[PDB]
């Protein structure tokens, strides 16, 4: 289940308590210097809580880059403290490792209510469990070595927090193995938990999946996850000539036509009959004679089909005018792609009306979630954020989750 995690706000006993804090914290850094800190400041919500609360010492673990399980001091957390310093007010203590009986004393001899960074998890071949050495060679973390990393990190202190969800995807040793009373999720992880739960597990009805994008193969796990839950779908994007190719023999011209996944529509379409599940895909189209935004361009019906030499680049009108009345009667809406070439502006509007009748269902209660990728760039690139009701930054974590895989950082977490 995802709904029923303990989380922070749950937690009564904080005064006093050393709280070791699984945080986010993989951004470019590019000697020495964070060209994004987004993802620095989104933990600030978890870091006053605690500190507001009265815990002794707020000890924070993570990862960045790509060490593969050495001391890489090219990715050292180090600039990181500092950054977070800077927008704490305060000082941050930067500790060089992880684990162990100086880190222990260093902790301990840290002033009472401050901020600890430790050194990159992923030194440790014990966190990701396997990883390569300087000589190139492959190297594996028995199951005696991952124990004894975990029973270190346990080590550390009394309470955990996980505000991590873009790892939890991952059977890694701070995700797994930090075996504490109270396991709970920080205020990022809790927000991402709170609005799957309510898009998968009890949503209220109807529940409408929007995807799209280039391709059918890369989606086939996602779609047919979905149609075990949904009420309708709506398939958009360059993957809809696949569809329409194969359902109609439609005339294609020169738009993307995905040969692997050809193979799998008809299994698809069966699967929607079984569930039950109504599937809304393109009536005409937005063709171009040319892959630019500066081509020339029309409209052709899925009737007439696209003629030779012509891409599909968009949704045309009918289709787009056909959105009303599926979206707007949705009161849950899972959105996972584009439907069409949106980073073209002539290519984009079949993408903007979409994003804009999400955004009128939700004004009127319906519950709004956005993957990530591409959708989320077309939501921030519009600055409509703020009226959609959760845009995760969860990344594979989120793909996993809606294709129903199990995240194992969440499964680890205490129940409520
Ligand atoms: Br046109
Ligand atoms: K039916």
């Amino acid at each position: 289940s995802l709904g029923n995690k303990l989380s922070i706000t749950d937690v009564k006993a904080i005064q006093g308590k050393k709280v070791l804090v699984r945080v986010d914290f993989n951004v470019p850094i590019e000697n020495g210097v964070i060209k994004d800190t987004n993802r620095i400041t989104a933990t600030l919500p978890t870091i006053h809580h605690l500190k507001k609360e009265g815990a002794a010492k707020i000890i924070l673990i993570s990862h960045c880059g790509r060490p593969d399980g050495t001391k890489n001091l090219k990715y050292t957390l180090k600039p990181v403290a500092e950054t977070l310093g800077t927008l704490l007010g305060e000082e941050v203590l930067f500790l060089s490792d992880c684990v162990g009986e100086e880190v222990a004393a260093q902790i301990n001899q840290a002033k009472d209510n401050s901020v600890i960074l430790l050194e990159n998890l992923r030194f440790h071949v014990e966190e990701e469990g396997k990883g390569v050495d300087a000589a190139g060679n492959k190297i594996k973390a028995s199951k005696e070595d991952m124990e004894k990393f975990q029973n270190e990190l346990t080590k550390l202190g009394d309470v955990f927090i996980n505000d991590a969800f873009g790892t939890a995807h991952r059977a890694h040793s701070s995700m797994v193995g930090i075996k504490m009373n109270v396991k709970a999720s920080g205020f990022l992880m809790k927000k991402e938990l709170e609005y799957f739960s309510k898009a998968l597990e009890n949503p209220q009805r109807p529940l409408l999946a929007i995807l799209g994008g280039a391709k059918v193969s890369d989606k086939i796990q996602l779609i047919k996850n979905l149609l075990d839950k949904v009420d309708k779908m709506i398939i958009g994007g360059g993957m809809a000539y696949t569809f329409k190719y194969v359902l109609n023999n439609m005339k294609i011209g020169d738009s993307l036509f995905d040969e692997a996944g050809s193979k799998i529509v008809n299994e698809i379409m069966e699967k929607a009959k079984a569930k039950n599940v109504e599937i809304y895909l393109p009536v005409d189209f937005k063709v171009a004679d040319k892959f630019d935004n500066n081509a020339n361009t029309k409209v052709v019906t899925d009737e007439e089909g696209i003629e030779d030499k012509w891409m599909g680049l968009d949704a045309g009108p009918k289709s787009i005018e056909n959105y009303k009345d599926v979206i707007l009667s949705s009161k849950t809406i899972i959105w996972n792609g584009p439907q069409g070439v949106f980073e073209m502006p002539n290519f984009a509007k079949g993408s903007i009306e979409c994003l804009n009748l999400v955004i009128e269902a939700t004004k009127k209660g319906a519950i709004s979630i956005v993957g990530g990728g591409d959708t989320a760039s077309l939501v921030e690139q519009q600055q409509k954020k703020n009226e959609i009701s959760h845009v995760s930054t969860g990344g594979g974590a989120s793909l996993e989750l809606l294709e129903g895989k199990e995240l194992p950082g969440v499964v680890a977490l205490s129940s409520k």
